[PDB]
């Protein structure tokens, strides 16, 4: 897993455990989490290259993603999430806010379908 090989990477970086971390594995987004939590979430989508440099999320870049990663069965669902929740980077100002409170945003509109490293 390049899912793995990601939260691999990012983890050790921030102060986030095993607990908080198997529940964003299984899209269980808390409401309110540490920022921490948020900036662990940022840090991947970094990794995965959906964040700019200006700290904005990649709307265009997440659909191509979904598209190779899900399967073939799943994907209509996920592009209906992804495209539902694309404002929601723009009421926050914090771009860990910004990645977290988007993938939060697929992840409670779809359920068991994205992968979250």
């Amino acid at each position: 897993n390049s899912m793995d090989m990601m939260r691999q990477a990012c983890a050790p970086k921030f102060k986030v455990e095993e607990a908080e971390l198997h529940g964003l594995r299984k899209s269980i987004f808390p409401a309110n989490p540490d920022k921490e939590l948020k900036c662990y979430a940022m840090c991947i989508a970094q990794m995965a290259g959906t964040m700019t440099k200006k700290g904005e999320i990649s709307f265009s870049k997440t659909m191509a993603q979904i598209e190779a990663m899900l399967p073939p069965e799943m994907k209509t669902m996920a592009k209906e999430a992804l495209t539902h929740c694309k404002d929601t980077q723009t009421s926050y100002k914090d771009p860990c806010d910004k990645a977290y409170f988007s993938a939060k945003c697929a992840a409670d509109f779809t359920p068991d379908t994205f992968m979250f490293p």
